[PDB]
């Protein structure tokens, strides 16, 4: 499974494998893709596009800048590597708000729900933001897919919220 | 946000808060809960309940243990936490593959495709496991609703590994 960094690099090598960028460009790209998905995700603010011309992994020609072979490997290597149950601890957490739900005051536990509800509403119209019509791509694909069961889970919650 | 062995600790503190036990029971029930939810989770397996019995949080009487004071008001302040879209990195690797997923040679796309159906199928055989009949508890609600959309999760994967 990827590091938070190694993730923010699989992210701006990717976008500039497709058409060469200025650095202002690439880093406003990866900055606003990782948050529409991850949320504001502020200790990945250090992780900045500066290192990679660093390691030769992307090249110049507020700079103008290419990918180069070293990138392409690392692309791949990135691109090509398993996933994790473990590196989502928020279902964790969640269920552990569940399970210990009684141990809490009958306020408090409603006001976790609506906390939750406010997530789910949060990460939709984030993802509403990435997805903009005009589908093909298997993001778009997907963004639609995964839309499609947080409105379902917006929806279970609402339920649970209205049976408190 | 938590941090992984706050998590852990979140999850002993409330085991222990119900009913005593003894080192063995309350390690055996924290190990299985936490690795049925994220997978094996090899990185936690430091994180034991040895630490507990020395803050003072959980008390005596391989001994029988209980919680004390002290384990819960750090339960009550661990259980009622913010989540985060961030502390669930999966979310972002996957969105990285589906955008990417044109970089990657045709036999690699399909081979990425069966890992991700993969991986659904394991957590949805945990998860079956966790939930064991006799509903009526948040967990039991919320597992049964989680499940429902890994379902719908692993059938949009085997339609979208039929097409390619």
């Amino acid at each position: 499974t990827l590091t938070p960094k190694e993730a923010v690099r699989l992210c701006a090598l990717g976008t500039i494998a497709s058409q060469p960028m200025r650095y202002s460009e690439l880093a406003g790209s990866v900055r606003h893709f990782t948050s529409r998905i991850m949320g504001p995700s502020l200790e990945l603010m250090g992780i900045s596009i500066e290192l990679l011309r660093y390691e030769g992994l992307v090249e110049a020609v507020d700079a103008m800048l290419a990918i180069s072979a070293a990138g392409r490997r690392e692309l791949h290597s990135l691109l090509t590597a398993r996933l994790r149950p473990g590196s989502d601890l928020s279902k964790l957490v969640v269920a552990l708000k569940m399970r210990f739900l009684g141990l809490m005051e009958a306020e408090e536990r409603a006001h976790q729900i609506d906390l939750l509800i406010e997530g789910v509403d949060s990460e939709l119209a984030r993802l509403a933001d990435l997805r903009g019509g005009e589908g093909g791509s298997a993001l778009a694909a997907w963004l639609d897919h995964d839309m499609a069961l947080l409105e379902s889970r917006l929806a279970w919650l609402e339920d649970f919220r209205a049976r408190l």
